[PDB]
């Protein structure tokens, strides 16, 4: 039920795991254990045999264990209201670096049938392209179907957005959301970064972390205020991901040119 606990295991934290062991208390009237019974991520969670898991629960562990094999047999529902959200956040995200970034003056949106910008305050031209345009925002909207072979020598200036639009192929300047290889020979993958020139703010568990981008991170002590920001961006990249959507980069997406951004 909890929401943490709707993400694949693997994505589950310490905490998470405790919570589990609560929601399968009250769920199977089991006998109450301690929170730190299972004292690991969920990571680890997946390594212990149901031997352990006897071994560590006398009196419900080999429960335990079978609901997690239910688990991972047929994955939580999720709710496509939060996934949305998520992925909007992570959109925003990773757009927005990629402008500040490489500096692109113009963005060619491909798939985008609304005319909204996920990033509005960016210096760019934003440009919106679609097959099946909403008639409302047609006006605005290039009526296009884009294919690799009819448009490979198009758009090449600036970067191209797909944001779920699947293509048969993505051209090199892309920025890329796919949900679940040859698609993305021209791309590499893009791992997890958090990127924030909001300002610093001190009023926490410290969050050590090289993927927190943000100025307070340069000396390695983040603000308060950037630790909950990066965390709640983690919870929603991991909501994307345990979800099947992938993310893939032109191949110069360099995250050092955003820790330059800080002069630094
Ligand atoms: N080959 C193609 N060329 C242009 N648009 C395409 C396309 N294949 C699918 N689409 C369009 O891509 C959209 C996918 S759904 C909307 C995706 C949008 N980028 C977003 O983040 O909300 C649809 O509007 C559909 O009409
Ligand atoms: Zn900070």
């Amino acid at each position: 039920l909890p929401a943490h606990l709707r993400l694949q295991p693997i994505y589950w934290s310490r905490d998470d795991v405790a919570q589990w062991l609560k929601w399968a208390e009250n769920e199977f009237s089991l006998r109450p254990i301690d929170s730190n019974t299972f004292e690991m991520n969920g990571k680890a969670l997946l390594l212990l045999t149901k031997e352990d898991f006897r071994y560590r629960s006398p009196h419900s562990g080999d429960e335990l264990y079978e609901l997690l094999q239910h688990i991972l047999a047929q994955p939580a529902a999720g709710d496509e209201l939060k996934i949305n959200a998520a992925c909007r956040k992570v959109q925003h995200m990773v757009v927005k670096a990629a402008l500040l970034a490489d500096k692109f003056p113009v963005l060619h949106d491909i798939g985008n049938p609304k005319a909204i910008k996920c990033v509005p305050q960016a210096d760019v031209e934003w440009k919106f392209y679609d097959a099946q345009p909403c008639s409302d925002k047609a006006y605005k909207i290039e009526e296009l179907f884009y294919s690799y072979a009819t448009h490979s020598d198009k758009f090449t200036d600036g970067v191209c957005l797909f944001w779920n639009c699947n293509v048969d192929r993505y051209p090199a300047n892309s920025i890329v959301c796919r949900f679940d290889k040859s698609a993305f020979v021209n791309l590499k993958q893009l791992p997890f970064f958090y990127y924030s020139d909001s300002p610093c703010e001190s009023h926490y568990v410290p969050l050590k972390s090289a993927t927190c981008i943000t100025r307070c991170n340069l000396g390695g002590a983040v603000c308060r205020h950037h630790a909950n920001e990066y965390r709640l961006y983690l919870d929603a990249y991991n909501m994307m991901i345990s979800a099947g959507f992938s993310l893939w980069v032109y191949k110069q997406f360099d995250t050092y040119n955003l820790w330059n951004t800080f002069t630094r």
